[PDB]
């Protein structure tokens, strides 16, 4: 699993369960272009996303979507979706864990990266 | 001020300065235009953005190039920049602060929605 | 004003307003003395705690009652207090602001440190 | 494992290694008498400090020393330690994992609460 996301809920103290996410890709063109989608689980965690052959150096977006979340247990938040840019694989293969911690007017959003 | 935008640097403790975003709004066809943009002051902050009547209901998406900002320090960065997507919303007043806290290899951010 | 404090609200994206605060220095004894509290204004802040030449070198303890706080809002949160422990450093001037986001299960805080 | 604590290194984007804490329980003349303490692993992570029988009721400190943690990086942080206060198992036994994720002048931390 060399991309693997994990949300969690700061309002219950809990995973962020069934969130939908979807991850781009910036093609030559500068456009982006669909690389893989996925809801976290029980445990709050997105695995399986990609391979490490499908998952070459590039700029990728993960797009969070936070506002379903948010909605779905009554609350109006502010943000649309929680967005996370980076550049990939630029120094060869990476294990990349994106992290975000979901409140309804604020968000944060971490990455661990480790060497295989 | 409708709009206001704060940065600031979680490894210096201090405002990020002269840290450059775009504002766009989302249009019909579901692209970005730009709207505003600017660098922040000594503060870390970004001020007249926008004014009341411009700054009309719709999708927003403020783009801090953060990127820049650790390159200009000599620390490499996780982020290509820091997106915060929003809505905003005209059901009373509204005046809007964006924080963002910035770290090389995370970030948060909030939002502040008062009334004068 | 060498020493604020700026409380948020994560939740409902505002200001954390009349959350009360006890500010403590650390005696030759190990043991925590007070110095200054107060409760947030309606912007959040709480001003006015030392002056220059009361706030010398040493360990502090800013002690929030995010509990207080929560409970008055009718919303079950997990910490006693937010903690805020740091040296104070006399290496050129400095103004200190310590600023707390603040949620049921979570929070954040930064120290920006200016000099005027 | 009732209680477990990870810790991330927000400017490397790696779990913080060999991170020392403690962790106290309030006795009932209201001083803090030592639980447990250990150090984390090289996931970040400190599993074992109790068991189910051992962690009563109570009112816990988990003071994570993150003052040692940046000074053998070369930084010269802001914070003491980063302190966690929180009242435990209220409503019976429950699992926690107590988060933080840290920088040079700032840090965040969650809870992740679990029904075993
Ligand atoms: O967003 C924050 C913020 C973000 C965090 O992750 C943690 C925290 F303690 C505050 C913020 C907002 C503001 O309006 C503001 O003035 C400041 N400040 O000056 O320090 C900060
Ligand atoms: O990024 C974080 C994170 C973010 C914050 O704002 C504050 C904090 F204390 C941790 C994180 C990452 C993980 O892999 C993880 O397991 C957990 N967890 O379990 O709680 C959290």
């Amino acid at each position: 699993c060399p991309l693997m996301v994990k949300v969690l809920d700061a309002v219950r103290g809990s995973p962020a369960i069934n969130v939908a996410m979807h991850v781009f890709r910036k093609a030559a063109d500068d456009t982006w272009e669909p690389f893989a989608s996925g809801k976290t689980s029980e445990s709050g965690e997105l695995h399986g996303l990609t391979t490490e052959e499908e998952f070459v150096e590039g700029i990728y977006k993960v797009e969070i979507d936070t506002k379903s979340y948010w909605k779905a247990l009554g609350i109006s938040p502010f943000h649309e979706h929680a967005e996370v840019v980076f550049t990939a694989n630029d120094s060869g293969p990476r294990r990349y864990t994106i992290a975000a911690l979901l409140s309804p007017y604020s968000y944060s959003t971490t990455a661990v990266v480790t060497n295989p």
